[PDB]
């Protein structure tokens, strides 16, 4: 077992942070860090960044590895996000993580160049997986890829990389199905983690998932806890929970949609706004911003997923 | 605001008219007049004549537009279908509402002539809005029409149309959630409707609808009633509303569901039949009827919705 | 064989006519008559009216019997198009049809109603079919419909309605080849039509089309008569025929392809204007034209045809 | 009515048996003729044998006729499976159904030559419906055979074929939803049975099921029963059995599903085994495993069910 | 290289032999060693027995065999088809192939069980080239079979099994381009066949192929050759090569193209009866017959092309 | 007209360049620029720099503007490449391209972020466009991007930005059919380039296309070249020249293809190899190589190609 003792890094409940952008568009660091601290506070097992709720492309590599440092000095436990334009930036983003001090590696695949070739993806996961040998890692899947790891790759891998230990799955209910079917499910080391935020019940309950990555749980996050906690104790066999973990993610299913498309980072910090963190308001780009029309329905939603959770929990 | 003091024309539980067929395959206005006059006693708040249920393609302009009269001549909110063979034929449809005093414009898009051709629908959409243009308006939204109005369409109309208020949703739950975060949900006098029996609780729930036009609430009229105001209540976040709903929203599926399908006409009339009302026993193509399994089908259906129901309700 | 001594009515190269559009956005019917005079004369055999070609969701059915009188009045063998908006317009257009004395029917799907439904697409095919018993019969197939007539329905229509000769095919070579296999190769009085314009050779040479509908021969009729023969002559074996038939066939894509698509009335009409007939300048929408691009590209290509056939045929 | 007093082979709850395979890999019928009383005495009405659960293409057809006796010699009521590599062998096994004096014949569609043809397929159907004329049948549709047996050939054959009474369908809800609308639910002798693990509910409270075919049933018989009679129960309009079988239904989802795909026989011998009967270790082809995960998978799933279920049930 | 000295089994030109039918329904043992003989003497380089072309489904394992056995005591070069309805006895056919001294073996997939499982196929393929360790093989691609043999299997498969020598794809000209690209083009002893009428002038022009396995080919086998020799002459660089290779493709088009579909058995037995071998008018299921839509149809292709052929050969 | 009296930078054959990489993975500058003005010296108009034939994503910003430096400074006509991770960035291409004196810019859609949606689109192609509004400009179009402009976008942006000059299509001939129908025929300033190898005869001479970027033509500039004058001859209504073009693209298809997939620089650079051009041995990624099969088969290809021009040239 590569973590020997300590509990997983790929466990419990764990936020993909946003990168607060000052007056200026660069990264507040300070608001990142407390958003952080607050988050492990309500009781998130750990954090990712910089993924792409954090905005990697439009942070450059030497942000992102600032907001990594500060972060991990504060003594939040990170998981590196190593998204990026080539394979020795993403190297370099996992050189940096085990130099630093993080406690897990989210591996992402080739972007932009051979995307969908399986073989360049092996060579990019294990350029990745060696250059941060000592730092557990999960391998990130999804459709966006034009690609998809499947078993024989996984094991290839962890063949050459005891580091390897987890998958975490974006794609819909049945890649989910597939991977504990077929990579996740043996008595060993690896594990399954969620990777949308639609997929909680199902992830839990029917994959055997120990871990979930959240964007709507910078938001929410006792909501969202609260749900993996009734899923948890469904996957135990409890059939109370399980019906109440059914009614609350039929009740957060809008707003967990926002993580499906391509507008998640402008969803998610308006609901930031809403709450009252306002050092969400602005977007590195400064032309990203939701419609007149966006932001009235996101008003409702959160507005009526509240109410209904008031009512709901007691 | 359009329709300035009184309440929008485009809000609460709206059927969508049958036409009666006499032996002598015409139109029994009469008894539509009839229909109409108890639908809205059973708290429907206007009606929709004449769409494709009430077999608009089978009655000449000028039946419909005795119809309307007859409808609007008895005191019935009514909201006038544009749909036709040609812009003239539709811009007259819409001419006459507004002469006859009916309270609202169901706009539908081209068919047989460049129906897919989005130029051709926004200049057909200006003749029918600019021909009744006193009277409040919605566009009608479905796949069937091999096109889509998307919000820059819809805003680019309303800037020159001021009677355009309103947007109703036939397509699926996506094409309804496009709707409500992209084109209804400003602070303003826009609203979006529901368009097909098998999206109300989606509609009302999760996209901010405020009305509905309704086929089975013909022959369901208390029970659809029913389920909107559950519907409502679910959206100001009544926990208790939304499970309701659900179940009533699943147990009513399967009548909805012909709704959705090219025998919706066919299915509703044998409905009403088994209700108890023969006038509308017969079609106008002497041809059409349902055979003797889909009979037997609906028979079944509507038997175990009753006998549910009834359990249900107390 | 139904029509006995003389040669059939959907053998040869057949126009869908244009209906020339007035000032006052009527049809002027001297001007039809001239045209359909004057196709014949170039080689045609028959025409098509009023079919989509000639705007028939834009005219009255008044407006197309009176078109198909002159036609007839004028000695030009007519086949009367029977899209209609219901059973009961299509049935007055094949009554009168026969009537006037029009020599075939063209028998169109039922639209608006049921248009997917197998069984009321027979019932109406054969209370067309028995409208006019006398009249030699095509069905027209086209995925347009929603709908495909297979071997099944034709043969059993075929079993009560004697006049049903034929089988117009719309759709792709696919669709072409499943109707010469298994409905129109038997030896017998059953032929296939060619109907659109961009699977000339592949309905003579590899389907045994005896007859081509034109939409593009309206306005190139030589240079498609030219096609029609070489292909005719193809289909004997001829292999310096088959090679020509391809050549013209690569050349006349473009412009032929116009017949695939929603357009197909504004770019022939506009064809026909470059060719020098300024009666086929408007359209009976006012506001239906090609935009300025769409002009610019036809202009060109059909530039570009002439000069590419001038330098081809010698 | 075909089986005049007695009640339906093609109702109840029928298990489709796997094939104990003994370390000769030679089929043990001690073990199936046992399998079979104990699932009759569980409250099962009748079995299949041998379709694709009882391993059919590793089995000879003498193997399978073997079975076929001895299930009937001890007094269970069999379906007997036509599956087969041609017609003749497909007819001999109804030939033997017959003779032997099984109660029921599955009637399966020709595979591996000629398999998407219509016409092939009504010819094989009859050859198989009158080997056995004093059996009653039913035809299995699944979308596997690249073929949809439709009403109109349903009933072609049933003209001809008197002991054709059912249909058993395996595809999706809106293929059962076909099959009951249009083939099953005139008021005749003909039943629509389920043939899906994961269709149950649908198919008694939507559709009019009258009997289901089951997989998962082998494994957890009291608990599918269980399921059945809910089910059953909620299609006559009892409220409070619907929701509760929709419950067991979710709960019962993911262990249903493996019926679904390729692994079928795969999944539920090893679930038998967990089960504790260890005749169900082996498969007939040596290399015929499932591997580390996806036993890990089904050992998490199974245990998840048990408990949720002594949970759920009081 | 495992063939040694001798010219591989796998290149030229191979006709897949049809099993001429008795009146007894019989399969016709001479007849079919006839036709071999005769085919060699046309030129063909090998023939494959017993495949799809062959009617393996309808015939028993033994026919098959038997056929082999006379085909190979002939002196014909027999490539033996190992399709079937089990492993085990794809494993006798095979076996047996190498008992008897045919040339090449044909790898068919797993059929009817688990035939998308690429695990059960690489057990299933690797079963069969073990068991004729010493006769040249080829696996057979394509995608009805549901699954697709990659670079990644072919190699895993050859590392294991030095007779694994070639791949024939039946597929698309996409699947080619994949074969020729990722498997079939290193400067080794693996070579590509054509496995499909339709794909030759793609197979040996922009594939690399080195032989082609062909239904028409039985009917016109000097044309089918002519086709080849103009391809590989055309693979060389010749020009004039080329494009007379793409006519003669074009004009063999429609009757190769009934290859490609479910009736290739009933066209090509038809077609052998035209050129007057009454021996291949029968078929082994009584029941069996083209339609006489479909004999018109291939009755005018066949006349066709012969005359095309005559005109354009000199 | 923007570009005044000068003959615009988007009109003749234009290759989009290669990065040629050093042994330290370091860009060959000295080579680039060698490359470039032989290029310019075969017949080429201008170049493209640094685009995803020059491996952008592999290469930092300040990388390819040297790059492009160095290609000003020698006197070749250069177009920008603007993809980038970010807008920010995009926009420092642009600046740059203006401020070094480039003679246009080719402006690629946002990645990475957003990369679906239209107004993230709009806002991005007009930062890029103000960034160097002396430069004149195309957009390029792509399946790729999750997203199309059309005629609307388009025409909106040069309303602002008239520096916009052109459209560079990718996708297929459908595609390039629509942006030569409806936004780059109207009589204007405003032009078609063709974007991928694969469609030179079908731009210039069905949508009036006036320049090509082109991959392979770094390869085989005078063949490319060649077939350019072929198709512009053509688009005249040269039938000689058609024919000719028709046989020279069919002939070089294969190897053109490579530039539609994701390995076009592997396949690209290796050709170079081939023509003797060992500056094009490695990558900037270590393990990106063509297998041995991938380049077996270019050799084989690239070796057919040559001898067939060799043949067919005279
Ligand atoms: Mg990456
Ligand atoms: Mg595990
Ligand atoms: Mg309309
Ligand atoms: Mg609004
Ligand atoms: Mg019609
Ligand atoms: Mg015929
Ligand atoms: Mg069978
Ligand atoms: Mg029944
Ligand atoms: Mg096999
Ligand atoms: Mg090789
Ligand atoms: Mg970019
Ligand atoms: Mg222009």
């Amino acid at each position: 077992y590569f973590q020997g003792m300590t509990a997983s890094i790929f466990s419990g409940v764990i936020p993909a942070l946003m990168t607060p952008c000052r007056q200026d568009r660069t990264p507040d660091f300070d608001a990142l860090v407390r958003k952080g601290k607050e988050l492990i506070a309500d009781g998130m097992s750990a954090v990712v960044y910089c993924g792409s709720m954090g905005d990697w492309p439009l942070l450059t590599d030497e942000q992102r590895m600032e907001g990594v440092e500060r972060l991990v000095k504060a003594g939040i436990p990170v998981i590196v996000g190593t998204g990026a334009v080539n394979t020795a930036s993403a190297v370099a983003h996992a050189v940096h993580a085990q130099k630093v001090g993080a406690k897990g590696l989210m591996v992402i695949p080739r972007v932009l160049s051979r995307g969908s070739v399986i073989a360049a993806q092996k060579a990019h996961f294990k350029a990745i997986l060696s250059a941060a040998p000592e730092i557990p890692a999960v391998i990130y899947n999804s459709p966006y890829y034009g690609f998809a790891t499947r078993a024989d790759l996984f094991f290839a891998l962890r063949a050459e990389h005891k580091n390897l230990v987890g998958f975490k799955e974006f794609g819909g209910p049945a890649d989910m199905r597939y991977a504990a079917e077929n990579i996740t499910s043996r008595d060993d080391e690896v594990t399954l983690m969620i990777g949308v935020d639609t997929a909680v019940v199902h992830g839990f309950v029917n994959c055997g998932a120990t871990g979930a990555i959240t964007g709507i749980g910078n938001v929410l996050p006792k909501e969202v806890i609260h749900l993996c906690k009734l899923s948890q104790a469904a996957a135990k066999g409890d059939a109370d929970a399980r019906a109440r973990a059914l009614e609350l993610e039929q009740a957060l299913a809008v707003l967990s949609s926002f993580d499906e498309g391509p507008d998640l980072v402008l969803y998610f910090k308006y609901m930031m706004v809403l709450k009252g963190d306002k050092e969400y308001t602005l977007h590195f780009n400064e032309t990203d911003a939701l419609t007149d029309s966006q932001r009235g329905y996101v008003e409702a939603q959160f507005k009526l997923f509240n109410s209904w959770y008031a009512d709901w929990s007691k």
